């Protein structure tokens, strides 16, 4: 039904405006403009929501007569989203929405001082609303499964728990072998001017063939990807003078997200089937490019001579030394700084906590002690204060629960996708040659072209023939880190 | 009525989004994003219009009971705007809106080739709609008076004609005395790197105390000022390597607009009384700062040492030489490049043409010949082609008629405002000292604080005690250009 399509395409225009408003907020917006910008965003978002849970859309959904298979998926997906969100009493939406912004802005102030008490009351409030929200969305097995479903449709906390446990056991085994070894000096531990870093990030984006007719690179406090409109998908990075790896891998990570957004069929734009399949799947794409491609020796062989030219200071290092040095493993307090071996331990910890929070088995008051205890259990670290501890990430302070686990699933999806890719393609030759269109074409045909037509579990089977599990990841880490650290396992 | 205020403040949020969408379009937007951005903008604009011509607002306007004098003005102004635009059949709005964008985009292509025929059909169409638009808005004296009223409320074409004639006569007299003199070499006719130009524009903005917590400077193809939101008023400039005066005076011109927007009372934000009084009044503010302040010897005395430091190449010039050189008079094809003596001749020519167009006394087909004839009559120039001729400006190709004359009125207002300011203030001492808050305070108390509470004719009397006329301008030009060129008159 053309009429159904138009209704969605009209609402998407308001989403586009909201997306630009968010992008500008993080990049160019003047300081004092913040509070009003927040009000504009809230207004536009709430209007878009009204439109998307309105009777006229339900009426269109119930009257449309699909002609093709794609039309069927559209209504199917359209219906499921509509009836789920119809159930949301506009009171609860606005009550969460304002509580979020207020928790968000309070967190900014309290975080440098690890002052949990300044954010505690709003956090225990947002968790309460979430639990009510979860009740009136309905759930199988666990209240938490309701919220998890919003980010990873069809995924259950019990399966996540089973995969996480196996993943954890393998990671402690690996960590223990790696930790025995003396570390080498870090060749990237040195000052490289921002201008040189920008030059290299821009070179990388051209080498990867980022479409600068349909996006751009800017800086923000926290690197992200923002699909603003048709042919407008923007990415940000951050330049840390004494660790060029931050800008390099942020840029490539965001390229990964951007490529996904740009490669979804144009005809899907603005439609319910027009986004990525899930947060896990979107993160599988950023991680694929950032880590599987970006931290591979094959990738480095191709960028080495250009890097060396731009950064003559590091001429004295071999490509193999540089490759190993972007793969340094280290238990650290900060999730966003974690290597691909320790990273998932950070997600497990957050998974355990937010699940118990939403299932009413843990209080907000006990969060700091619980966080610290789990960092001690899984990462063997003594969290000194809350800044490095439980207030380090914004997610919870924006009210997002069920989001965190999808970062880990993203790592798992990426490894399994990569194992499949390797059956059809000489990955090392392709990547060291810089011939990425071969890889892009595989990802488009297998993944990007499907948009949100399928739930992730179905999508992973279509792509790889198997449900998601940890074996691909285990194999990926065993093989790679054995080569990195020159030891068995 | 708080309820009336809220309704407007809600619509203003959509205006805010539209404003950001326009700003980004001109600054950061990737090339291929254009067509969809145009669709988002159109959608949001049309929704905002619906809201502002909707029965619920009429009902609020007719039921509100003003408590204070400001409330009265609000409803008064609110009513006049509402009933005027209610009369607009949504067909006519969208029909003009799309015709505009299509005329706009065609013009871009045809302009480099002066191909009038590629734009002719859409232009004759947009003029026809305009004439219908003018009929169903209603008018006194002239159909053109309807459109003129949208940019300069209460102004009639007959008064504009009378002022323009006197202004023209004085200008040819002045031009003739100036043209007899041999020109000196132009000290600014040299390459100055963009980095140095940026440094100076940023210095200027700090010297003028642009509030960078509530705005920012960027570049675009065509310098402008965009009030995006509360505490968010942005300006753009353009750097021409071989004429630093372009960036200097663009920056200061836009500062002038920005200051006006920022100084309207916060309580008026989002309300009908919350904008500038008219286009003429807004342009009087940009011109005041750009020319009356910016091209004065007094201003130059204060910026001289800083300029000289930034541009050591021009150390060999005296401040008086630099001052004269930003005041070089020259008949030229291009309106945006015209000095303050010849500039208004460009506006007269456009006034005469669009008035006759809208009053049905001139066809679109005859525009090129008419333009060329009037450039010959008033500026003594032989227009070689349409690129330098009638297709040089975008206004008509965006459907804006009645806009052009307000540029000239802006010059007239500025001179009269300046004559009044001089009765209360030692302008030269204040300006050469860099003590601009004295001037800002006068402009705020007299002008900016009034927003759109008053029609321009009433506002100019309040500010200066007289209706608008050309005498202040005549006096301003006689006195200044006599000093610049060292001759009588
Ligand atoms: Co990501
Ligand atoms: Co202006």
């Amino acid at each position: 039904m053309e009429e159904l399509k138009s209704y969605y395409k009209r609402v998407a225009k308001y989403y586009s405006a909201a997306a630009l408003l968010y992008w500008d907020m993080q990049t160019y917006m003047p300081k004092d403009a913040g509070p009003y910008r927040a009000e504009v965003l809230s207004e536009i978002g709430t209007y878009a929501f009204k439109q998307i849970t309105d009777d006229a859309l339900g009426k269109l959904l119930e009257t449309a007569q699909p002609q093709s298979e794609i039309d069927e998926k559209l209504v199917y997906v359209g219906k499921k989203e509509y009836y789920k969100y119809k159930k949301v009493p506009p009171e609860l939406f606005q009550e969460i929405m304002i509580t979020s912004t207020m928790l968000e802005q309070k967190w900014e102030i309290a975080k440098p001082r690890g002052d949990f008490e300044e954010v505690r009351p709003l956090l225990e409030k947002i968790v309460d609303l979430s639990r009510k929200y979860a009740d009136i969305l309905g759930y199988e097995g666990e209240p938490y499964n309701a919220l998890l479903d919003l980010y990873e449709p069809g995924m259950k906390a019990e399966e996540v728990d089973q995969i996480f446990s196996k993943v954890r056991d393998f990671i402690v085994e690996v960590l223990e072998k790696i930790e025995r070894l003396p570390k080498s000096e870090d060749p990237f531990n040195r000052e490289i001017g921002v201008d040189k870093q920008k030059e290299f990030s821009n070179w990388l984006l051209h080498y990867l063939k980022y479409d600068f007719t349909k996006g751009r690179l800017d800086v923000s406090a926290h690197p992200f990807t923002n699909p603003i409109g048709l042919n407008d998908v923007r990415i940000t990075t951050r330049y840390i003078v004494n660790d060029i790896r931050n800008s390099i891998y942020s840029t490539i990570h965001e390229f990964g997200h951007a490529l996904y957004a740009l490669s979804i069929p144009t005809e899907f734009y603005g439609l319910p089937i027009g986004s990525s399949a899930s947060y896990g799947f979107d993160e599988s794409q950023s991680r694929f490019w950032e880590n599987v491609v970006g931290r591979s020796l094959a990738f480095w062989k191709g960028i080495y001579s250009k890097f060396i030219e731009i950064v003559p200071e590091m001429r004295g290092y071999s490509v193999e030394e540089l490759w190993r040095a972007v793969n340094r493993v280290q238990r650290s307090f900060i999730r966003t700084e974690a290597d691909e071996v320790t990273y998932n331990l950070h997600i497990i910890i957050r998974f355990e906590i937010e699940r118990e929070l939403i299932n009413g088995e843990l209080s907000v008051k006990d969060v700091p002690d619980k966080w610290n205890e789990l960092y001690k259990k899984y990462l063997g670290l003594d969290v000194p204060n809350n800044t490095l501890g439980c207030m380090q990430d914004p997610h919870w302070f924006g009210g997002n629960f069920g989001y965190f686990p999808t970062y880990a699933l993203g790592n798992l999806y990426a490894a399994q996708i990569f194992e499949k890719l390797k059956e059809e393609i000489n990955f090392e030759e392709v990547v060291s040659a810089g011939n990425f269109e071969i890889i892009k074409n595989f990802l488009k045909e297998k993944i990007h072209s499907k948009g949100k037509m399928y739930e992730p579990s179905d999508l992973i089977k279509i792509v790889t023939g198997k449900p998601l599990s940890y074996e691909s990841f285990v194999r990926y880490i065993k093989d790679k880190y054995s080569k990195v650290y020159e030891i068995e396992l």
